[PDB]
């Protein structure tokens, strides 16, 4: 499947940049917790 297994080096969910030091792991886990918060909503 296309849009099923895939590997990001930055957060598009929160448009936020992963640092180089992060491991695969590191990624998975605030991709886990962004998607978890559910919060692109943000007005401030
Ligand atoms: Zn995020």
């Amino acid at each position: 499947s296309h849009m099923g297994a895939a590997a990001l080096r930055s957060c598009p969910m929160c448009q936020k940049e992963f640092a180089p030091r992060l491991t695969q792991l590191d990624v998975d886990s605030h991709l886990a917790q962004c998607l978890a918060e559910s919060t692109e909503d943000v007005t401030w």
